[PDB]
């Protein structure tokens, strides 16, 4: 038993790490067979920031102005392309450590683990919830840029963010492997504006389930709801509306503590209408929202 | 900018990760140079666990009982010996992936990264904290035991845990690597009592320095306070004493934000008699202690 935000074991990823200069500036790239990739914004001073045109910027650039180091050792670069917020640097070796991969675009409320990393140097890892609003909440300093996050199914690692900034508000921005933004974001020093963020309302229930499994039944009323009704409360505390897809996926969890999902629905309907009232439920004080139900069986079932 | 509750990338760890089985009974094992390292409980039915005689049961066992597998490949065992609570099953090959290591015993409210693992294989990682009561609040099922806690310098992996038993109350208690146990637990299944736990005041301290130092700074107030005040209202809320040797370790966060250490502890003692009106820090309803002031330095600095 117990319940903690859990990442996935990050050494695959770690073996990928390398860090790219260009100029002055120096970030993570992440190392897939003869393949460098990193935010394109590597090929900027802090001037450039302000307003930069990437593709005159990239072409005072040759492959020997991109340095790719892989712990003490260089590698050769043979080409460069971007693709959208991305470089792809061409190297001459295949990384002898690539696991098996995909490159994935994950939804808003799924989870990921992402590799903290500087000089590429893994610093740590934790586990984050990819926002309604396409932002996350991370913890990345300047030299993070080009930190992934990843899932793994067995031995695959699916790669699905790169980090590219902090907005002003100090939350997270990135892009997918193909550097495509999550969000309306840019990457531009500019004044950037996440939409209002909501509660991911399915991971919260899942996180009840979590609860009850794990013997915290507290919250545990005599009441249910409906779809409708508890929606109402959930639009009322800036919730994501629950869909029947939502009550589907929690299915098997459910199944597994007789609670049905419209129960489980009035015990979180009465705990955001009454608070906590100075109680917790598995050691938090709040509502969690970045376990997915994927998470809380995976967690509760032991999946290596 | 960001605060969370990072663990140290587990790629050195998941390298060192085995599956040790002894007739019926399958956990984990930490491979080290040419030795295995799992808990003597290895050697136990679920009938031995209520009152097992590991000398007599040990007995009963020979080099080719204890079946290590790493990854796919069986490891051949020349030698076996109890150590304390701990089983040193010595192998005929050296672990290739062996990183520079140390064995040490944390001190309470000490933090560390904990890698999950079930039948030699990595699950998860997560941080914590060992508990002032010895107890860690960790996330373990049937086959977790042998999973290792841990802190990084650089290169060199510090060992410090040993997953042995979950308590009927679902804590955790567990050994350092010469398989002495943390608090005054046995491995067997029996009722036993973990005393009361406290808050770890230097490590809430701390954390308080880092919502500052990331914005969050709502609960500082024009009060301050002496050790001895201070230490009344810590000890009325289970907290611990707070000393002059925590000051100390609190200089460098004192002086990077320029609040006065028992300037923070004023803010403390008000947030302990007044609780958090429904406010958060960090993402947190709660007062925060699994972090120590040298995990928000290195945070807070990106220490990799
Ligand atoms: C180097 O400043 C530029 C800035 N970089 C970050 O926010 C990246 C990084 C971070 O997540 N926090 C943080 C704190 C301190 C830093 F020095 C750097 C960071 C940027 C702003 C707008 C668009 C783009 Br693309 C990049
Ligand atoms: C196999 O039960 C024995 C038990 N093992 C655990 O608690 C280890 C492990 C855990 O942390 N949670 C959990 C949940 C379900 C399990 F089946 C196993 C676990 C034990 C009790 C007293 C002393 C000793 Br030593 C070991």
């Amino acid at each position: 038993s117990g319940f903690r935000k859990m990442a996935f074991p990050s050494g695959k990823v770690e073996g990928c790490m390398v860090q790219v200069t260009c100029g002055t500036t120096t970030l993570n790239g992440l190392w897939l067979d003869d393949v460098v990739y990193c935010p394109r914004h590597v090929i900027c001073t802090s001037e450039d920031m302000l307003n930069p045109n990437y593709e005159d910027l990239l072409i005072r650039k040759s492959n020997h102005n991109f340095l790719v180091q892989a712990g003490n050792v260089q590698l050769r670069v043979i080409g460069h392309s971007m693709q959208n917020c991305v470089l792809k640097l061409k190297v001459d070796t295949a990384n002898p450590k690539t696991p098996k991969y995909k490159f994935v675009r994950i939804q808003p409320g799924q989870t990921f683990s992402v590799l903290a990393c500087y000089n590429g140097s893994p610093s740590g890892v934790y586990q984050c919830a990819m926002r309604p609003n396409f932002t996350i909440k991370g913890s990345f300093l300047n030299g993070s840029c080009g930190s992934v996050g990843f899932n793994i199914d067995y031995d695959c690692v699916s790669f699905c963010y790169m980090h590219h900034m902090e907005l002003p508000t100090g939350v997270h921005a990135g892009t997918d492997l193909e550097g495509n933004f999550y969000g309306p974001f840019v990457d531009r020093q500019t004044a950037q504006a996440a939409g209002t963020d909501t509660t991911i309302t399915v991971n919260v229930l899942a996180w009840l389930y979590a609860a009850v499994i794990n013997g915290d039944r507290w919250f545990l009323n005599r009441f249910t709801t409906t779809l409708n009704d508890f929606n109402l409360v959930a639009m009322k505390y800036n919730y994501e509306p629950l869909t029947q897809d939502h009550v589907d996926i929690l299915g098997p969890l459910s199944a597994q503590t007789g609670i049905a999902v419209l129960d489980m629905c009035a015990s979180l309907k009465e705990l955001l209408q009454n608070g906590m009232n100075g109680r917790t439920i598995l050691g938090s004080a709040l509502l969690e929202d970045e376990f997915t139900p994927f998470d809380v069986v995976r967690q509760c079932s032991g999946v290596t």
